């Protein structure tokens, strides 16, 4: 029964914290293996990234080491006067109920904000989760593609984006946006998490509140950080498990390593560091604990 | 069952087909029977204040498919204009009348709010000692004509066979926009150049993701014929010509989106022939 | 004895919290008087604002009701190719040791960022305290005059400003800036408080910001620049507290210590220094907190 | 006490004074003494590296007052230009006195205009004089396409003809920032006033203050340059009502000659400064 499964996971995670005889805990080691698995898949050419590495698309990638898998990449069939390439650096990730629950994508560049919106429009996305800041550690991480609350609307023809409300919670904002295109308009919600801890209350909070805005998985939710993996992947993994949980459906053979490993076959480096890998485990452990009265 | 077969039959029947006049009368008859049970009303267009925005008292835009404007310092949602669906986009074309002096403003309200980039005009400002269309562009070299809040200026021209191509710009609140007006100044009222124009126009915009604005004087007739041909050509290129493909049904369907889409048996006949040309031109 | 004086203020502040027969506590009532006094001074023409209201300076004022007193207004004698007017919406406020401990100023407009920099330079300012966000309540409050950390340097000829470091603390940031002019260079420290709280002890982050800022500048030999949107309210709130904390640190809280008087006096130097009764209460509670901290 | 009186003595003494040549000799002798006796060194200027950045191997910029360039280019890296700051009535950098640039230094020159936010350039010589090249033309002529000097660029934008001088409006770009400028080109130095006095007072309509330097230069960056500074500086003291009781040209020039080498260069320029300043004074006394 769920209770036995939940307690087992919690005790498991508790044990994973203990260092090796070589000073490496389970998070460290599980993570190495994840990294080895990715090399394996690459070198067997199981998950090629051919489109992303074409000479045309180099200018459309934020980091030359982060490329979208061909098999799961988001294709832009909606065209504009200025941009008609189907290429964006983003991939679909499967959710608890099936394909396309998430779209994980890089933080847009100046020349790809337009593609960002083409994607948001074509795929009927309502929810945007941003988990980086525009600037971090002295470096630019993401183009600001949303107007500040009180700013005049911003034009990325043929798109028009306006911010009609903002709301502050502990470590994040919720911006209500209006996206307009050719006489149509769509209200979006952007959840901007601005405080990352490379305990997890603000993230769990954000995720549940976000799921009150979009309860279902009928249109993908869009999640990006700077590269579109790392934090992005940590967020998907927790959201996913939380849905499982709430659906009262934590499967007996629940294995987070397997969830992340699979996620990593749909978005390159989905969860990117061992620190993130531990985060996901502890946050779920906390979820499980709460539900355990 | 297969593209190449389907095509050759068509060129077959359209080599026989005056049964054109007769098929057309059948269309006009079906049309009228559509303006009786009133399956497609034009309420908005025949309201008091809108009489002034209509070039012809008998050409009113179908309510269901009409283009609404919302973009001024003065503010109606009405313009005599309808969307026509393309192979995939429900707003592939906008078919509208030639603007009147007092509507040219709504015209740009429309060109702007809908992100349009291609304008196809198929009439002359004056035809047969009659005004047909308010010249809404600056002549190549003339100063930027204004239409507050819209500013619009020519920027180039080019003389293809029976038509011209004008690179225009259009400002409004320190935003800009380059447009291309294709102006066919020579219609056969009573092909190559039409076929040539559409293909060149489709080098400027292959897709249907923003509307292409088309218009003659009444905004149907020369307009309808062109939409029909371009639509079929796109269907042709995608290799999607359906088995029982048929101009009659094509035009009828179009006529439920834009009042009297194709206006004369002469246009109707021209549609058959340009398409047949395309089809045969495709079997090398 | 300091202990007696400190305890008396705390107890006084506690008593000010209780509403009277008409529902108004001492904060509300003191504050009414401050407003009455300001209008008294206006109408007796004791503190004219003639310069700020000349036709030519209307475009240089964020809010039409907030004008700099002539007598204490900051004059820009440093001229630039683009701007040679001496006018900026800003005043000096006296500190514990004499004139010019503070410069209170509005958040620069697009057309006055250049005046903001002329002022910062001419007056050898090092510390800047910003206590509003660029937008609030869906309105624009302040022109962004600082480059973001990692952003390319920004130019307002003839000044150039760079951000070389940013530091996050609870409810504020500390940006290390470099201001350059004509081949010269000065390091600035901007303290940007982004989380104003009307009220609530409580106020911990405000006190933190202040004491930390005071480690970057112990002395009062050049003015500290403080601004919010209007350059009063939060600005005045922060001066009063910083002012008292210095007094306190110097172990110098006078017997006749009267915050009403401190603020009243400030209001004759910067129009509406402390602008609402909520801020008025805030100043009292924050100091009360300081006082008990010191009492252990 | 009393400007008007102080102003009087002067016009007096000047109409009384030849004694200019004698006074100037005393200046040159005092100067010589001030390099011996190396009271103001120009080590930087004398180094082998910069020998090619100097128009004259005789005119070196005092180290203490020389204008250092630190706007690194792509890439001239030296912080050397043959130029000195001269104090104004209140600003330590009211003026820059430099030599007319050489072909290889026209770049440093614009590095200087740019890093110091200059706006007014005063040129007091011609490209060619007396059969000799005096100064590299660093500006585009009215009409000509924008000239360029990576990583700079500079065009023209108008020209005007006052009496003995021109007024050239220019733009100058550098990483698409941009700046308007005003070069006053005096093409008729008699060496050997109205027109000089006229030019200075026009220039001071364009920029009254001393908060960005005015760049002045002839060929060597002293002589016509120094005289113009002396006059402008005195005029500003005149207008401010600050003419000191003991005011005199000898001490004015001496002091100037501790900031830019051999500031006023010929006894004819020395005499010129005297007579222009007298003219200015008799004007102030209505």
């Amino acid at each position: 029964e769920q209770v036995e499964i939940l307690r087992k996971f919690i005790q498991r995670v508790q044990a994973m914290k203990s260092p090796d005889h070589n000073g490496e805990d389970n998070f460290a080691r599980d993570f190495m293996r994840l990294r080895r698995l990715s090399t394996k898949y690459r070198t067997e050419k199981i998950y090629p990234t051919a489109t992303g590495e074409k000479e045309e698309n180099v200018k459309r990638n934020r980091y030359k080491d982060i490329l979208p898998f061909d098999h799961s990449r988001v294709k832009l069939t909606l065209k504009t006067p200025s941009q008609d390439s189907d290429y964006i650096n983003a991939n679909f990730i499967k959710g608890v109920y099936g394909p396309k629950a998430y779209v994980a994508t890089q933080g847009p560049l100046a020349n790809t904000v337009i593609d960002f919106w083409r994607m948001i429009w074509e795929y009927n996305v309502v929810i945007i989760v941003m988990a980086c800041r525009e600037f971090e550690m002295g470096r630019k991480k993401c183009e600001r593609y949303w107007p500040l609350y009180g700013e005049d609307p911003i034009t990325f023809a043929p798109f028009k984006i306006s911010c009609e409300d903002e709301q502050a919670r502990t470590d994040y904002f919720i911006r209500t946006l209006l996206l307009e295109f050719q006489n149509e308009s769509r209200r979006l919600y952007q959840f901007h998490y601005v405080n990352w801890p490379d305990s997890f209350d603000s993230i769990l909070d954000m995720i549940s509140l976000m799921r009150k805005y979009q309860e279902h998985e009928d249109v993908p939710i869009c999640i990006h950080c700077s590269a579109g993996c790392g934090r992005t992947g940590a967020i998907c993994a927790i959201d996913y498990t939380w849905n499982l949980l709430k659906a009262g459906k934590i499967p007996e053979e629940f294995n987070v390593f397997n969830l992340i490993q699979e996620m990593r076959t749909q978005r390159h480096s989905a969860v990117q560091t061992k620190e993130q890998y531990e985060l996901v485990h502890r946050a779920i452990a906390q979820l499980f604990e709460k539900q355990l009265q």
